[PDB]
Parts: structure tokens; sequence; C-alpha cells
């Protein structure tokens, strides 16, 4: 048993290694998205910048478990980082419905943490994921949300002016 | 009953009178221990200036519940904060080992209240805990194992050598 | 066919993607090991400090693989980012070993892309390589071996007073 | 024989004459690009400015060619530059696939030039390429991809509208 740890459960730590897990897949995806629109005949370079700061931030959001994982006395375990679902992503209101479907995903494994760790009665985990998780999580899907509905006016997927105003004036 | 009470229960406003008297005890065992290693046949200064902040964090900690205790509209109840458990410390990693040992003390005794303010549905109370004790706990509980991994990396209790390193590399 | 791609071979685009690969790999490895390194029981910030740097490094290595195979017209293919082969690292000097390993293979996909690129006549490929790639490799190659034959002279393994005396005055 | 002249074939001399030549041209067409855009019923002056740059480039790129000639104690030879291929240039975009065939006919030479260089044993010459020339033409030619795959997006040639908006927000 690690010298500083205190109130951590067993399975609170492997949760939170299969969170770590999942950032970093959110990572990777978001990495494809970014290649994607930055391929010559798909060319929306401030739509690729966007997904490319996300595939960051998500980077981020990993290591801060990682972090985390440590602070509380419990192991880092890590597994393979699997490759994202899709190799191309049709186009900006494809890739935002992917997106958004992804950070619900990634919402819903904070949100089931959230419970694990309620049922443990373990306050700290729940103000770790409360005060530096949920709410960015929010954000970003009210974000994406917003944008895919901007893209449905502007006539995605069929229309191609539409798209290039997008990427000129929302991203 | 106090004009501004609301939500407050007996028990609680009774556990944040005794955690006050503890984290006034935790800041005199850190003077304790500034006190010794400012001996002349101690001589560790910086190791000294460690617990010598240490103990004006815990008075800080401790005043902190006062305020808080009025502004919940009990009351301040005092009582003799206790000698510490030694006089003298023996070494750096003696210490350390002390100093641990009483950081998850504290740390048990904010869970306990965090548990009894879960119970007594004091959202209030949870949140401060949350915000201004758990986390500051759990990064002094990691700081000082670190430290003692390091004291036994050393070489401590027998390696002088390795305490003078300790004491001019590492605070 | 890309509208944009004029002498880029199908072998030296699907030999860019598994670079892309292996650097995405070198990456994650690194991270592992700031995540030992950062360990209550292990403990050594500098050290764990390090090797997050190079993390962060690689992955700009892969990003600009990325970048490179969009810029030739080719298409990036990902696949899965095994895990590091191992769990935990043992101690600085078998970290740095691994890392000397690491980079070593690193280096030769490096020079095996290169050798592909001469074969297929790719001049942009090549100076691609030399310009972004192959210098920087052989200076980490070389410092990780610096510092391998200094945690020998301190007497790594066995030695912890050497261990962190490297910690705080080589990193 | 000139006093300096080290390693220099008489086939690269000639070789580098001609590439000159070429350079020259390719700013010819450009310039001409500029003058239909500027056209009062065109009018496109951002589209104009862009070919205007390139023609400028095209020709410090011409004499980055003579002052090589002379460094290798080869003799500038100069030829016709002959009028562009078109004398107006139909839409934005008809002038960029005019405009990518003729950087990938400039990245041709150039590699041919290079695979000349290579067969005669000529690193200096090489290294000139390869450092001045072979990337900005890579990154040119990607660029105006991009833009191609924008103009079609916005429905080029039909949509007068797309028009005007690639004007006023790509370039
Ligand atoms: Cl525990
Ligand atoms: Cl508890
Ligand atoms: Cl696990
Ligand atoms: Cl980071
Ligand atoms: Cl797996
Ligand atoms: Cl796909
Ligand atoms: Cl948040
Ligand atoms: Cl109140
Ligand atoms: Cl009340
Ligand atoms: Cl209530
Ligand atoms: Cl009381
Ligand atoms: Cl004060
Ligand atoms: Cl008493
Ligand atoms: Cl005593
Ligand atoms: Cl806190
Ligand atoms: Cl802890
Ligand atoms: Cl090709
Ligand atoms: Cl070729
Ligand atoms: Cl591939
Ligand atoms: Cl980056
Ligand atoms: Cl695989
Ligand atoms: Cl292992
Ligand atoms: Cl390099
Ligand atoms: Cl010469
Ligand atoms: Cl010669
Ligand atoms: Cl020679
Ligand atoms: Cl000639
Ligand atoms: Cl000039
Ligand atoms: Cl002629
Ligand atoms: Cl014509
Ligand atoms: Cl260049
Ligand atoms: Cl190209
Ligand atoms: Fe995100
Ligand atoms: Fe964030
Ligand atoms: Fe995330
Ligand atoms: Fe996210
Ligand atoms: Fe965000
Ligand atoms: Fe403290
Ligand atoms: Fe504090
Ligand atoms: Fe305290
Ligand atoms: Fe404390
Ligand atoms: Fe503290
Ligand atoms: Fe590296
Ligand atoms: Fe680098
Ligand atoms: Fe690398
Ligand atoms: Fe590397
Ligand atoms: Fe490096
Ligand atoms: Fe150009
Ligand atoms: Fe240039
Ligand atoms: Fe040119
Ligand atoms: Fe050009
Ligand atoms: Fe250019
Ligand atoms: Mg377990
Ligand atoms: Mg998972
Ligand atoms: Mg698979
Ligand atoms: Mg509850
Ligand atoms: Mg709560
Ligand atoms: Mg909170
Ligand atoms: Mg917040
Ligand atoms: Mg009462
Ligand atoms: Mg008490
Ligand atoms: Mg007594
Ligand atoms: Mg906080
Ligand atoms: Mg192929
Ligand atoms: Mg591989
Ligand atoms: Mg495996
Ligand atoms: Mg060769
Ligand atoms: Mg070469
Ligand atoms: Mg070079
Ligand atoms: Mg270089
Ligand atoms: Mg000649
Ligand atoms: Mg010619
Ligand atoms: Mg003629
Ligand atoms: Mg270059």
């Amino acid at each position: 048993v690690s010298q500083v740890r205190q109130n951590y459960h067993s399975d609170c730590e492997a949760a939170v290694n299969r969170m770590l897990n999942l950032e970093l897949y959110a990572s990777y995806t978001y990495s494809s998205m970014y290649a994607f629109f930055d391929r010559d005949d798909v060319a929306l370079h401030n739509v690729a910048e966007f997904f490319k700061e996300h595939s960051h931030e998500e980077r981020e959001h990993a290591e801060k478990f990682m972090k985390y994982q440590n602070k509380r006395g419990g192991r880092v375990v890590l597994q393979d980082i699997k490759k994202p679902e899709r190799d191309e992503w049709g186009n900006t209101l494809e890739a935002m419905q992917a997106a958004l479907q992804l950070e619900k995903t990634v919402n819903q494994a904070l949100l089931d943490l959230h419970k694990l760790a309620t049922d443990k009665v373990d306050p700290h985990l729940c103000d770790f994921l409360e005060s530096e998780y949920l709410e960015e999580q929010v954000k970003d899907i009210k974000r994406i949300g917003d944008f895919i509905t901007n893209l449905k006016r502007l006539g995605l997927p069929e229309n191609g002016m539409g798209e290039y105003l997008f990427d000129k004036h929302s991203v």
C-alpha cells in the first residue's frame, strides 16, 4: 500500500486508469479530424485547427488524470490507444456530429466515475471531477451543438458555399 | 438561535469546533519541529523553515474555521491546545514520518466532517471542505511522502551526508 | 490521385504512416516514464519532467509527419498506439537505458525511411528527414548516452545518494 | 576554365541556365494573371495581388540561379522569355488550375536538375536545390491545390457569388 494512500478505493483507481485511456482515445480521434481537414481535397484550415486544438486539450486532460493517480497513491496503468473509428470524416457537419457524440461519451464516463466516487464516499475525487472536468465538458458539448445547428442552417452537407462560410466566420 | 443560521446542524457546529482545535494542534506540532531543527546540535535550517511555514499554514487553516463558524451563525468554542507528542524529533526522516501521520490524521478528520455534512445535507459545508481543505491536504501528503522516499534513498537515518544533501537541495 | 501529388511513391507514403505511429509510440513510452518518476515511492521530479518534455517533443514529431503526408498528397492512416513495453521502469539508469534503445529504434526507422526515399529518388523526403529529424535524433542519443555514463559513475542502481544527486544537478 | 570552378559539370551549368529561363517564364505567366484580374471586367483585386506577389517571387528565384551560376564559376547564358500560353485566364478557378500545372512543371524541372546533380556527384548543387527550392515548391503546390478545392466547393466557374467570396476571404 502506498504511504500516501487514504480513502482511495481500488475500483476508483482502476476507473481513473480507464478514464485516462478514454481521454487519450478522444485526443487521437481529434488528431484524425485535424489530418482530414488539412487534406488538399478537403482544405478547411480553420476547421482543421479547431480539431487540432481539441486534440491538445484532450491530451492535457489525460495528463491531469496521470498526475491525479499519483497524488492519491494509485498506480498509472496504460493500455493501447485504439485508432479512431473512421479514417475519413466526410465533411464539417459529419465531423462535428462525431465530435458531439465523442464528447457525450467522455461526459458519460466522467459522470459514471463521479457516481462511483460518490458510492465509495470519495469527496476528493468528486471535487476533482466537478472542478476540473464536468463544466468544461458541458461547455464543449454546447459549443459543438451550436456549430451543428449553424452547419445545418448553412445547408450542409450539400451546400459547399455554406461550408466555406462556416470555416471563414465561425472558427 | 442566530438570525443568520440556516441549515446548520448542531452536530456540524460542534464538529467544526473540534476541527479548529485539531488545526491548532497541528500548527503547534509543526512549531515544535521548527524549534528542534533550529537547535545548535541539529542545525538543519532549511528543514526548520519548512516546518515553520507549515506551522503558519495550519494556524491560517484554524482561523478560516473560526470565520466559517461565525458566517454560519455557529459559535466558536475553544479548548486547550495540547502540546506535541514529542519534545525532540530525532532527525529529518523521523520528523517527516511524524508529519505524514499528522497530515493523514488531519485529512481523516476533514473526511469525517465531510461525511457528517453529507449526512446532515449541508452542501455549503461540503463545498467549503472540498474547496478550501481537501485538495491542499492531498497535495501536502504527497509532498511529504515524496520527501520520505528521498530521505530513505539518501540513507537516513544513518547517512549524515544524505541528511545534509537533502537540507541543501530539497527544501 | 491527389492533385498535388508529384514524385511521391506509394511505398514512401505507407512508410511515413508507419513512422508516424512509431513517433506516437515513443511519446507514449516517455509519458509512462514521466508517470513512474512522479510516483510517491519513486519521487524524482526533475527526471519525471525530463521524460514529460520528451513525450511532448515526440508528439510534435508525429504531428509534423501528418502535416508532411498532406503536403505531399498522401493520406494519413492511423493505427493503434501500442502501450509501452513496461509498466514500471526500475530506476533512473534503467529508464535512461530504455530511452537510449527507444531513441536508437526511432533513429533506425528514420534511416530506413531515408534509404527508401533514396531508392525511390525522392529528394524532398530525404531533405525533410535530414533537416527535421536526423540531427535532433543524434543529439538526443548523445545526451542520453552522457546521462547513462554519469548514472553509472554515480553508482546506479545501488547508490541512492547518486540517484538523488543526478536528479538535483543533471536535469 | 574559371579559377573558382570545382566539381561543376558542363551539363549542370547548362541545366542551371535552362532552369533560370523557366523561372523567368513562370514569373511572366504570373504577371499576365495579375494583369487579367486587374481588368475592369474581371476586377478581383485580391486575386490579382496574389499573382503579382508570385510573379515577384519567381523573379527572385531566377536571380538566385544567376548568383548560383557565378558562385560555381559557370556562365549565365540568357534566352528569350516566352510569352505566357494564354492572353486571358477565364476566371479564378481556371487561373489557379493553370498555376498548379505551372508549379508542377517548375517542380519537375527542379527534380530533373536534382537527378542530374546526383548523377554528376554534385552535392553542393543538390543541397542548393533542397535548401532553397524544393520545399517552397511543395508548399506552393499545396496552397494552390487547397485553393482549387475551395473554388470548386464555392461552385466555380458558374457561381459568381462564390468567386466574390473567395476573393474576399481566402486571399
Ligand atoms: Cl485507501
Ligand atoms: Cl474516510
Ligand atoms: Cl487498471
Ligand atoms: Cl502537457
Ligand atoms: Cl486494449
Ligand atoms: Cl472511414
Ligand atoms: Cl471543469
Ligand atoms: Cl446562513
Ligand atoms: Cl439551522
Ligand atoms: Cl435545507
Ligand atoms: Cl463545541
Ligand atoms: Cl492569519
Ligand atoms: Cl482539553
Ligand atoms: Cl520526546
Ligand atoms: Cl483545498
Ligand atoms: Cl492522500
Ligand atoms: Cl506521384
Ligand atoms: Cl521525378
Ligand atoms: Cl499506410
Ligand atoms: Cl502540437
Ligand atoms: Cl496495431
Ligand atoms: Cl513492468
Ligand atoms: Cl534535425
Ligand atoms: Cl567552387
Ligand atoms: Cl569543374
Ligand atoms: Cl569531386
Ligand atoms: Cl546554356
Ligand atoms: Cl530582386
Ligand atoms: Cl528561345
Ligand atoms: Cl487566350
Ligand atoms: Cl525551399
Ligand atoms: Cl507536391
Ligand atoms: Fe474537447
Ligand atoms: Fe481543459
Ligand atoms: Fe476530455
Ligand atoms: Fe473533449
Ligand atoms: Fe474545451
Ligand atoms: Fe501542512
Ligand atoms: Fe492553505
Ligand atoms: Fe491544516
Ligand atoms: Fe497540514
Ligand atoms: Fe500546504
Ligand atoms: Fe526525444
Ligand atoms: Fe524537435
Ligand atoms: Fe521522435
Ligand atoms: Fe526521441
Ligand atoms: Fe530532443
Ligand atoms: Fe510561386
Ligand atoms: Fe522564395
Ligand atoms: Fe520558382
Ligand atoms: Fe512558383
Ligand atoms: Fe511561395
Ligand atoms: Mg486495485
Ligand atoms: Mg475505454
Ligand atoms: Mg482495432
Ligand atoms: Mg450524496
Ligand atoms: Mg458534492
Ligand atoms: Mg466544488
Ligand atoms: Mg468550476
Ligand atoms: Mg449545539
Ligand atoms: Mg481533537
Ligand atoms: Mg498532557
Ligand atoms: Mg479546488
Ligand atoms: Mg499506396
Ligand atoms: Mg511500427
Ligand atoms: Mg498488446
Ligand atoms: Mg545517392
Ligand atoms: Mg542528399
Ligand atoms: Mg540539407
Ligand atoms: Mg540541420
Ligand atoms: Mg559547358
Ligand atoms: Mg525551358
Ligand atoms: Mg511564340
Ligand atoms: Mg529547408
